[PDB]
């Protein structure tokens, strides 16, 4: 079990969904949940409120288990530029922090077809953000890989439950069950890199 | 694992997220949920559409397990009439045809401080219903009782996550939460009559 967390992108549905559920572990012994909004108050959660990048340095604490549940779109963001600021720097930034705050794991929300050789400027930057994890130096490394598309026409992206909601019945049960498949690849033991794909994360997220 | 299921209230919050995961479970083997209105289209759901007293004495098919996830509020149904059918003549009407159906297990949800002897009327009717259910023969009866009150400050009513003939971010944890303690509780052999106080329901819903 993760004693002490880190976890970005907190107020995204998926990381709302999470925190919660890291609250209520009794093994829990600590949070650190730095947003752009106040959370409610817990004893265990320790929660600077802020842009992201300038409370990364003022952390104390240390930490052993990480999350990024962080994600936007081209269109939300509004260029390329302001993309990979959140999908690649800033994952990227939380990664290089919590190791240097003790971490041993970091599990992050990556997509379905990542890949850093696609012509798909999302996937590209995605697979990107995964091999550039990959060279950080972490004993455990959690890629998540949900699908790209969800609701009964896959008219939804998966961004909407992080960091680019567009203002979601089929949103909670898709940020429940990520949540919960991100908890329990955190219970996971092991050393080395782990791609946890779409179907994979609905057993772990659904399932008993 | 239950393998024909009756569900009451797939169109509240609750029974949306106990629908979309009983219909991802590998041993579900149907799903009957009448409702009000039309869900989404799947190989083993069967969904006759129509007010549930209509609907009730027209299901065919043979069932093991059934849910109730109905509930209103006095002043939301207007009537003492209106909220007892509700809270107590659907719930009631579920049970005694899931029993013709062959079913050995119903789960409730009641609520927190249901007593039939109760002088407040929201309790009184809801304890009604459990002495009621438990004159129907259940081999095995289980009855959820949440807190009346739910979020970070306590600002939701738990009808608001329950069907009623009429949601936020919160609303959707605290609805897949008690989706899950529902299912969790359903893999329960035993017989008999077993109530769940809310301090159970947030340990099995955040837990399992």
């Amino acid at each position: 079990t993760p004693k002490r967390v880190l976890l970005a992108g907190a107020t995204g549905l998926t990381g709302e969904h999470l925190l919660d559920r890291i609250l209520s572990e009794p093994t829990l012994a600590k949070v650190i949940a730095p947003a752009r909004k106040a959370l409610a108050e817990h004893p265990r959660l320790d929660n600077p409120v802020g842009p992201l990048a300038e409370l990364l340095p003022q952390l104390d604490g240390s930490i052993d288990t990480a999350f990024c549940c962080l994600g936007t779109t081209i269109k939300e963001a509004g260029s390329e530029e302001a993309f990979r600021a959140v999908d690649f720097d800033l994952p990227l930034a939380v990664g290089k922090r919590a190791l240097e705050m003790g971490a041993r794991h970091y599990l992050v929300v990556s997509a379905l077809g990542a890949d850093a050789k696609s012509s798909i400027f999302y996937n590209r930057v995605k697979g990107e953000l995964e091999q550039a994890l990959q060279e950080q130096g972490w004993p455990q490394l959690t890629i998540a890989r949900p699908s790209l598309l969800f609701g009964p026409r896959e008219e939804f992206r998966l961004a909407e439950i992080l960091a680019a909601p567009i203002a979601g019945k089929y949103h909670g049960i898709e940020a429940c069950d990520l949540a919960r498949a991100l908890w329990r690849l955190a219970l996971e033991e092991g050393k080395g890199v782990r791609f946890v794909e779409s179907d994979e994360l609905r057993k772990l997220g659904k399932g008993s």
